[PDB]
């Protein structure tokens, strides 16, 4: 017994809508990179629910995933299961949660059942001050309310303000003038490329940028972006990911094994027709399992929102930065717009630059240009030839345009000389990093092997 | 530890504790257990750290015990992640038994392929009611491609984890193309040509390959004659979509191809005297070798290309060389979706589904009217000017050009040259098949190539 | 009840599920094209399905589909009772004067059942995967396989012309 | 007998002929298909200047339940705010 709808002292509260947030989280681990975005702890209504999401936090940072089983042994040691509900309660929220369906909808509700539940209990204690002033000289009452209504704070992670300054950056600034450790006179700050030519324009790839490769199609677009990720996995020891959306997994390696090892592709195109080079094969096969660096995933239905749910489940369960390469981003589709490309690029411009600033990762994405370049008598790409795109001319931080003369001509003195036009450049000059196209082995060697320098 | 019927994800903990104690002691069971258990399988994050150390050392020609487990792990710094030798020694209690080890490589296999079938039945239910699928018919097209790619070699997961171990071995296992066909009848589905398959090296087996030709060029002549040399030759259920012809008109052409009879004979001066000898010859070899399937409906959205080609790959293995004649007839559900963006959702749903089924998808398109105002009338790349989105998202492109349809007294009569413009994993060239079109068959025993110097 | 109860309701568009039944009941020459894009068991609630089956072949079988020809065929079939009564037939006929945009309400009930049946497929794959009975991984990867392609949906004999029947060789 | 009054959206100005057709009240639904005597109102000297229907408005019937339709014209003195007698010109 209790009286009717006139009883409304429960301000809001959502307890039926809460157990189906822990319910599917009890039966899934792939969706903690979502509900933690929009439900943090101390939103739930009941105190036994807070200790569950309390120890769902430490196990996700320790890496140990959560079912009923790995939770209770992690609540046996910490002195819990006595005040969190008991081992029957975890089965009460496992038998009575049939929904293996949707958590991203009950998570928004507990957020907007708590903000309202807190702003009621703000106005029961600011409007308690006039209800009982016991004397604190009401000008000094006025900073209580600035401390009450702004105590709604959400400091779950890194950079914010308030506890933030410029001197709090200047320790991190002298932290990154702590170079000259590995390269006493030689090289680069961030992640390498591994060439005598490219490391004096970009000075390596900067550890939060978004370097865009662009090229006329099949004029050397994945010859570059795998050669560079070849050279940046023997040189970093980090999870250097790949999203090959265009090629299949079996066909990625059947150029990289011709490039790490420099066996010719005719020895891997047909049947292998040498037993000298098998050691050249098996050595670099062993090198590539000496270091378990290069990753691959060959999706082809990639929204740029489901990219984040791969490339964060590599940099969390393993090492750090790597080099999150994504091949050929027009094949990434956004189904939200289904519109002109001048908006479907704009979600990829605003999400790849929101993945290169969580994980501090140089996302080497790839694009191509429109066919009206093929009538411009100076075929070399400039920024005014990405007319299909829209916003990618601005959000990128390093834009490399790959001409190649011998694929658009046959009087080419640039025979095997792929050139790299740096279209955009944020933090340096622009220019021409001319390389030696030796894609017989899927290679880009350096032009100071040949005679001249990068004019 | 109460044992009850609850909703728990299926995994075993003792069984993972059972295997790791065996390979800690033994370095000789590694002959066995490396075959049937791979990484990404064990539940807790420290467990596959131990497994990679078991792999990096065993290739390095160094043993495995509780001693060397500490050695590289402090050269790699991961030792306090797994917990140091405080926890590895608790795995030094597990098994003196070198038996049930493959049986413990079986249960941890068995609780890990069911466990790869809860993150497919949540990659569907979190597409539904939170639409990253946005229409119903392309919400089923992602409800299939996370399911048919599971029903596979079953060392396959959904997508996302592929450590370079698990792709290097499946690369060398796909360079086991070494004892059969030492000649260049290359790994792809054959076309039946010893002029083509030196320049294409077969139709590479996961590639969207685009044919284009003018009208009055014989486009479906080549596309069935290539399939008829790839249906009685490579054992796989070759599906065919066709909209330029109706269903029976295709079969009236193929019987004029296989039986080498004239197609004027098939309706005028009918199947009468000695043509019965050849037609009843190829109505037996085609009768039960259940390869060529044909479907010819008119409204072919790129949703209902997949959802017809999934069944074909379901009932069989499926390297069905899908021939889709006349791609421009494929009509997307959105109509104000215009021709600059109609094909750009077809260019990126054939290439994105010539990849799951491992099928070399031959699709067919055509070049515009402004082709016919040039002098060198060859179909080149810059004359696919309907959309320009398929010119850049294909793998092999063959532009057909028959000379005597556009010229009269020149001596290249009956010499169709299949121009290979965009060749990705190989070099360019120029073929010359012999247009024997009264039966619509091609090969070059009468070979129009110079062949002398 | 509070309005967090929008949880077990796949979208199913009852307003778009009534304007089609008011579309055919006033216009008999729309069941030729509407029944193409829309089939039964896409209608969410039990009265709407069987009413659409009560038009069994009643395009050319000699019955212009109004409230009169329905009510006589209802009771010789036997369902003038509380699977619609007769007052709801007036709610389906006279309250729904709906226009010549039934083909706009046709694609809704095509596309709010596919998204609906992809929840019970997304349940019955998963709820089996928590209770493993006496059947192994060779069962569940082949029972999740077939249960997804039970949602083509069903239209007609298609997808396979020649050799399969092999008769489309012999139809030539 | 309930006279009700309503307005049209600017989708009509997309058409060249700005005569108010029946399918311009469909944009809210329950007014186009629950109307019994639609009487649209046109007037040309406000939409033009060189028209000779100046001050003479033409009520267009768009639907009628129990009779005919047509084009009933009325004259209107542009000072008194009074619509007036017969259909000013000849036809
Ligand atoms: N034997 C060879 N001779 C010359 N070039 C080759 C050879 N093998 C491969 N290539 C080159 O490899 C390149 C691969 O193209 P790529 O940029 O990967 O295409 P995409 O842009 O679709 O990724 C082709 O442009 C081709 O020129
Ligand atoms: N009796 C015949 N002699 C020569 N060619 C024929 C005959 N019957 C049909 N054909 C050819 O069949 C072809 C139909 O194949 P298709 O490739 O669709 O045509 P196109 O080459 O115009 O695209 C036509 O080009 C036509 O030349």
């Amino acid at each position: 017994r209790d009286p009717q709808v006139a009883g409304l002292k429960v301000p809001p509260h959502s307890i039926e809508a809460e157990q189906s947030v822990l319910g599917g989280l009890m039966l899934d681990n792939e969706r903690w990179d979502d509900v933690a975005e929009r439900v943090v702890a101390d939103d739930f209504y009941t105190r036994p629910h807070r200790h569950i999401f309390t120890e769902m936090a430490r196990l996700q940072e320790s890496g140990s995933p959560i079912d009923l089983i790995t939770l209770a042994e992690s609540l046996e040691r910490q002195g819990q299961l006595d005040s969190v509900g008991g081992f029957a309660y975890l089965a009460e929220l496992s038998k009575n949660t049939p929904s293996a369906a949707n958590i991203s909808a009950y998570a928004d509700i507990v957020r907007e059942r708590a903000v309202v539940r807190e702003m009621i209990s703000v106005a029961n204690e600011i409007a308690e001050a006039g209800f009982d002033p016991q004397g604190r000289t009401s000008e000094d009452l006025l900073d209580l309310a600035e401390s009450r209504v702004f105590k709604i704070a959400e400091s779950r992670a890194n950079k914010d303000e308030g506890p933030k300054n410029i001197a709090d950056v200047l320790d991190a600034t002298v932290a990154r003038i702590e170079q000259l450790f590995q390269q006493p006179h030689d090289g680069v700050t961030g992640v390498n490329t591994g060439y005598d030519d490219l490391n004096k324009k970009t000075a390596g790839l900067q550890p939060s940028d978004l370097i865009i490769v662009a090229a006329r199609p099949s004029m050397g677009k994945t010859t570059f972006a795998m050669n560079l990720v070849e050279n940046a996995a023997m040189l970093q020891d980090k999870p250097v990911l790949i999203f090959s959306l265009e090629m299949p997994s079996e066909q990625i390696m059947m150029r990289s094994l011709a490039s790490l090892s420099r066996v010719d592709q005719t020895k891997i195109r047909t049947g292998q027709l040498d037993d000298e080079d098998w050691a050249r094969i098996s050595g670099t096969m062993g090198i590539l399992l000496e270091k378990r660096n290069i990753y691959i995933d060959d999706s082809s239905g990639l929204t740029p929102t489901e990219v984040r749910s791969r490339a964060r489940r590599i940099a969390r369960e393993h090492g750090g930065i790597g080099l999150i390469m994504i091949d050929y981003l027009q094949l990434m589709r956004v189904p939200a717009l289904s519109d002109n490309r001048t908006l479907e690029i704009a979600e990829i411009s605003r999400s790849l630059k929101a993945l290169a600033k969580e994980l501090n990762v140089p996302v080497v994405a790839l694009s191509q240009l429109n066919r009206s370049l093929e009538q411009r008598a100076d075929k070399r790409p400039v920024n005014s030839d990405l007319r299909e795109s829209g916003s990618i001319e601005q959000d990128a931080d390093l834009i490399m345009f790959i001409y190649r003369d011998e694929v658009y001509h046959e009087n080419s003195d640039l025979k095997g000389i792929a050139e790299i036009i740096i279209g955009k450049q944020r933090n340096g000059p622009i220019g021409t990093v001319r390389l030696t196209f030796n894609g017989q082995w899927s290679r880009f060697d350096n032009y100071a092997g040949p005679q001249y320098d990068d004019e």
